[PDB]
RNA sequence: GCGCUCCUCAGUACGAGA
RNA sequence: GGAACCGGAGCGC
């Protein structure tokens, strides 16, 4: 499967924010999540960690936010995330950087951590079910949108 | 002693718009 | 997302 993300990137010349299209292999993205450790932000980079998707630890909407629909049960299931995402019955979503070249993000990188880019592979804790690839609408921050495929 | 820089503190406390 | 205080060095005065 091929996923397409649209990311706005600043042009240093025109100084205007321009659209950038980015293609990612799903296999590589899943591979990225398999090789990433299964902890919630306890690496030097802080990745991977909890992707709330608009919810709080008790699986209740946050009000004002609209969760992304991944189209899969385990994924769209409201989260159960404890103080450090290690609850024995915890279940939630993780986000980890993913790129077009598909290389594994150096999760232990720090000061400075490797650039995480705009895209993230989203998957479940603790069975790493693939949910999708999202990407910040503009820059490497702000609103995260579901990409196409 | 005053001003600026870097390391560290620390991906911590704090947090959920990441 | 993400500080500061305390802690150590450099440059200038
Ligand atoms: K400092
Ligand atoms: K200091």
């Amino acid at each position: 499967a091929t996923w397409t993300c649209i990311n706005q990137q600043l042009n240093p010349k025109t100084n205007k924010w321009e659209d950038k299209r980015l293609l990612y292999s799903q296999a590589k993205a899943e591979s990225n999540s398999h090789h990433a450790p299964l902890s919630d932000g306890k690496t030097g980079s802080s990745y991977p960690h909890w992707f709330t998707n608009g919810y709080d630890g008790n699986g209740k909407l946050i009000k004002g936010r609209t969760p992304i629909k991944f189209g899969k049960a385990d994924c769209d299931r409201p989260p159960k995330h404890s103080q450090n995402g290690m609850g024995k019955d915890d279940h939630y979503l993780l986000e980890f950087p993913t790129f077009p070249d598909g290389h594994d993000y150096k999760f232990d990188s720090k000061k400075p951590k490797e650039d995480p880019g705009p895209a993230r592979v989203i998957y479940t804790y603790p069975n790493k079910v693939f949910c999708g690839i999202v990407a910040h609408q503009r820059g490497n921050q702000g609103d995260l949108r579901l990409c196409s495929h």
